[PDB]
């Protein structure tokens, strides 16, 4: 059978706004920071890592094509450790954790790091006609960030597919704005109570007034009221719209990682771990309805884990859009109180490549806060996919 | 225990030159072409695939961040099938096959496609300052292609690391120029004898004189002689150089894929498969000496396989540079007559993201040609890694 | 002999900061605004213009290569009127007035408009390798604004040539900072007293809070003290520097124009004019010492006008850098109280293409304010030239 | 009265094709080459020039904003000589000669150089959003070359205005294709008989096979036949088109200049001059019908000269398009045998900024060949203008 996978430690950066506090920090620099910190938290030497896998979507510079390896080397991992970068769009952060856990499951490693890093502020523009020239006539600089946010089959913004899901699953504008407001209020309460303090790695963000610590998710609106969302206009469709900038996730920069070990290696070392991996699952859906990808994925994961929806104490389902997050919770029969108890993409931000690993850290630290047992981590994926994993607090 | 993985079908495109026959075919276009073909050759319904994994390094357009999912859908694979894009630099092609095989080993799927697709001719230029502006002073147009060919730690071209490998392991200029010539002559013989016909998928390359079929690797030199390589000057160092444009691999475009099944699912379908997966391994090395990555990876793969170097009847060890290929064969004690019997990167080309899956097709089709048992597939990886897999003809 | 040239009317925009209030107004849009306004002020029909000449240096868009014609047509001038764009770097605004006055002098026209328009905020970046491609290796986006500010022979910033002039003519740092401070104080007093109100054409600058009138030169610092300039560091040389951002002119956007007529046409119409043209002169100097170009140019103009330095009641000599503005006033023996009585480039800004015509408007309105008789307008020119003109209040 | 202006010397480069022999020679390079030559041919010290004026439209690099001053200095003209760059679109070349002649007419100088220089192959692409950023969404790479060929009011290609001129003045496709063929045959005859030898300055164009002299206009078709033009399709309109790539001028690179002196200064130096300036004129017309600009300009020039159309022994009327050239000759009543006797824009090419000074050299050298008296030089101007000058052989 497959070896049991133990998550011993995890960390994330605070989530920077588009063009915000982390705009000057490359994805490989952010990746290396979290790599070094999860090693310290796990009490694991950099020379004892079997594998490193990182999620990452939008290459910002040539270094990013070496992202996992640069994060590992510059994070203190010995050069004998293999490093892999994976891209499953917004599921990449969780895919990296799954892929790294697979090396432990199959016996290829006893220690593996899974994380994700993304800086969308530094997303580049490309010039397709630069290498061989344009000769005559205007050309274009292609926004690679917005291009990533476009379905590659119908060439529509991800927000259009959110309208398809809202229309198909009866998600009203009022319901979307209700989730968006509650998300900000939840994240604001978490920040005020310090629920993220232990899981966040402060970053010193060199300013002209001196070095200041960036350690709080800056997308959150702490004074949000219902009218703040009702006044906004739809942004992705010109007719019968419901998805606004207020009930859509943000564009952000961040990194996160977890350190995993085989159960035997965790016993022998005597670590006090966060959680163990129970199961994971994938799913594909209609690209035009990608927002409900988490629904099947989550159903297969519960089947694999032999669990039910009522057994989930904590649920981290990324709020890409309130339109799809409502449909996901509605289709699975989840309790909105247990789903994203401290906010999510709408309030804290959506650093696409790192989100999957970022909200895994959130789920595991929330289990420790409430003494819960099981946590579900799931998110939708552009192109029409879903990914889900279940962890057990131990 | 882990499930046994069977390779039932495989195919590759002809390798196009930089700015050559496939310059107008995007990576997703090439990816879908090979996805549909592996399904046909294996006689597998697109509704019966459990996972698709594609290796790919240099994003040429937004669509490329969805490459695996676009190649699958447009290749005829149902939308319920998950799709993953992996980046392990030049090992990406073989990593995609490994990652796909792992879904079968772990019981997450009983059918999986693994391949790679790269079009370096379409490699873009980026403008890091385009999003938020430059304000004042000249900015740069970054060559993402050349940037991908630079070690991210010392910012040196991969050819510089090839010189380090030559100096450390005593590979002479005459030794490099010998392998380069032979590689070209082995490929010319292979194309003359038609050894590549079955494994290659032709592509109609819409010319102004009518449609013509591109089905022959165009980087080969059929009239090569020893003088053809001696006259060239070193390219990557100003002093005591040995790597030239002739003894170094080319910059090429191509795609390839293989369809794999569980041993039970292949038994149940009556498919006549190519080979079965014996073992795989990864390794990390000094980034400055990334060229000898295949050595520890090949040794580890043989340990897992319980085999020796002398049991390998076919070896596809990518000729990234003659400097490192000679050292690889040298340090492993391989028979050069069994290594790259029909050429490799120097002669056929190096479509980095697709090479790993491309030479796997070669190795398996060569095993059927000579009636052999075991084949090794290995290649070096920028940043200091190596990957290796062993297959058994059946 | 040559016909006498009468300046009947003139106007300028307020001077916008780099990336400031006029950043959204193209050079042709600003040019057309002033063209229409000088026609109204002169009581001249757009169908009665013999010639239009505009100064302009940095093309921001294709339209700018048609600048004079677009400003004329869109300004209300009939299509039967010829339009010319001239480029003498920072002397272009005054060159346009000279060139237009020449058509009257030679009898080719009885009515001509001379002005200048420049928006340096909208200065573009070029891609020299875009048309025919780069193939491989990084390229560059060329800052055309900074390129304009570089001597084309030694490829040094204009500020380096200002250091050459300060060194050769004994202009201390303290003296440069003394002129810079006094310039801001003079411009602030002029703004507070309303000396520019009549000569400025307000522009409604569409903001999200509503439409607000832009009618005040926004580069001026109204609370400047001596320490504000002493604390600044040299900006153009690494050793023995004196030229700072504080004692150097600004980079700005603006437009200006004057309407001129033959003396006979002015008599017949019965206009109440601003001034008449007395003489003009050009000069070339060492490019490395371009800052003292005004010295000879001004000497030849006084010779042509048969006047002396003591006969000048008003002097508008552009403050490109305090380094050269001090040397100019020192070499000519001018009274600093009569030179730039209401500030200049350092405080009000330097919209290079429009500056020449802009400060002509300033000089003529200042003559009316003090009841003076003669005004000198001169400025230095990158590449090593000077230009000067003398007007008489009538 | 006004002083008499004498043309003592002139020279032009061979006209290079778009991306042809002069693609590597910047406009300032070509400008300096012709400046030095006119000085030599006239035997005038570079210390004795009073003004330099150059026409130039499309800035290819920062240096081009200094074009007149760079061509002068690097051409051997002393640094005390002022230098001016003028832009009247395709009339820039003749405008530079007019502006230079005006310095002599007004007594500001007794020696002046007037020319033009354009390299459209090096015409750049701009990024208007590069300075302050795009933030989100695709931006454009603006073709400054094609943009310069667009009317700035209706944003239509100049060829569209040629269709308007053809429709309004009844110029048939067969009439346009006839002028195009003849223009090519006249040029071929001129090159065969060596008519251009004296007036052309050869340029060694550093090739990989050794240096070769580029001294022959390369846009001409020496084997042209009526069928060569009938087979081409209209290029600028989808319906009822008549302007083709064959009957329209080309996109070319070249430079030219002339050295002029006051009649008294030429008398005092014993120079044997080419011709003297009789008169010049400007005109404005409907931008949509800019092609007939030469008609009112030529009529006005003849009035000032006190001459008739029948006194003109040579006419260089630029063939911007056969559609407008036919109408120009038609509305003026000119003898097509006297118009462009050795070809023009269609056959020889159209280096827009240099054309005006280029065909002036042609007209004067043709007057010496046929022993004639009066020559007319005229051309249309984008945006709706025309310029014309008359010279007298002496
Ligand atoms: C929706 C989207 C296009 C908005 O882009 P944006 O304009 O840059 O968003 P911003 O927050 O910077 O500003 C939007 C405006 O709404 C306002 N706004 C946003 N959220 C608000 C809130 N909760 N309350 C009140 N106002 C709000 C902003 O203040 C801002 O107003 P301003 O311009 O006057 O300052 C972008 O955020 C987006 O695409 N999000 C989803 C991305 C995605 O596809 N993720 C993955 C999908 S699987
Ligand atoms: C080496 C490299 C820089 C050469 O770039 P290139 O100039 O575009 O290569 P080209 O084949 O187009 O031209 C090189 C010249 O050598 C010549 N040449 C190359 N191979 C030759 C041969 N076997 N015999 C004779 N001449 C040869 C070419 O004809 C060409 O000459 P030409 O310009 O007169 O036509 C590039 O191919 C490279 O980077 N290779 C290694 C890439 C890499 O890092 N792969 C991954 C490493 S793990
Ligand atoms: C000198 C130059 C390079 C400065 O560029 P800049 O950095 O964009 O100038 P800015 O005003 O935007 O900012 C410079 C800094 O000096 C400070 N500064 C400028 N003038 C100041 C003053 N009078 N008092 C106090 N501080 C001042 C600014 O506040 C700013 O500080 P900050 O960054 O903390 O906000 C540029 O203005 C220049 O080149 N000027 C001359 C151009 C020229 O060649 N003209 C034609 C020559 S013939
Ligand atoms: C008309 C125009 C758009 C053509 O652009 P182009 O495609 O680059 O021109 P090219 O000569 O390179 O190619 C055109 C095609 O027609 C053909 N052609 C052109 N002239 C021909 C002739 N006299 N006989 C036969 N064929 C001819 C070319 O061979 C070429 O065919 P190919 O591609 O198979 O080789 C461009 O030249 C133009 O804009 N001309 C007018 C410019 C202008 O506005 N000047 C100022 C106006 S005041």
């Amino acid at each position: 059978a497959a070896k049991e996978v133990v998550v011993v430690s995890g960390v994330r950066t605070a989530i920077g706004d588009f063009g915000g506090s982390l705009k000057d920090f490359s994805p490989t620099d952010l990746g290396a920071k979290v790599v070094s910190e999860v090693l310290s938290r796990a009490n694991v030497s950099g020379d004892a890592v079997g594998h490193v896998v990182f999620g990452h979507v939008v290459n910002t510079e040539p270094k990013d094509m070496y992202l996992a390896r640069v994060a590992a080397i510059n994070g203190g991992v010995a050069q004998h450790t293999p490093a892999l970068t994976v891209n499953r769009l917004c599921g990449s952060g969780l895919q990296a954790i799954v892929s790294a856990a697979q090396t432990i499951m199959l016996g290829d490693a006893d220690v593996a790091i899974g994380g994700g890093s993304e800086n969308m502020s530094r997303a580049p523009y490309t010039v397709p006609s630069a290498r061989f020239g344009q000769r005559m006539g205007d050309a274009k600089l292609v926004d690679m960030m917005l291009g990533a946010l476009h379905d590659p089959f119908q060439t529509i913004h991800m927000g259009v597919t959110a309208e398809n899901v809202a229309r198909k699953y009866g998600i009203t504008r009022d319901a979307q704005d209700a989730l968006a407001l509650e998300s900000h209020r939840r994240a604001a309460r978490a920040i005020a109570e310090g629920r993220f303090k232990d899981q966040i790695l402060p970053i010193s963000i060199r300013t002209k007034k001196g070095e200041v610590a960036f350690d709080t998710d800056e997308h959150v609106r702490h004074d949000a009221g219902p009218d703040d969302f009702t006044k906004l206009k739809p942004v992705f469709v010109k007719e019968d719209g419901t998805v606004t900038a207020g009930n859509a996730s943000g564009i952000n920069d961040a990194a996160a990682a977890v350190l995993m070990m085989s159960a035997d290696a965790a016993r022998a070392q005597g670590v006090k771990p966060l959680a163990r991996l129970v199961a994971y699952a994938h799913a594909g859906v209609d690209p035009a309805y990608m927002g409900i990808g988490p629904v099947p994925a989550t159903q297969k994961a519960l089947e694999r884990a032999g669990l039910k929806i009522t057994d989930l104490d904590v649920i981290e389902a990324n709020e890409a859009f309130a339109a799809q997050a409502c449909a996901v919770t509605q289709e699975l029969g989840l309790d909105p109180a247990k789903v994203n108890p401290n906010g999510s993409g709408i309030s804290l931000g959506h650093p696409i490549g790192a989100t999957g690993a970022l909200i895994t850290v959130k789920a595991l630290y929330e289990l420790k806060r409430i003494g819960g047992r099981y946590a579900l981590v799931t998110m939708c994926i552009g192109g029409g996919q879903g990914i889900a994993a279940i962890f057990e607090n131990i």
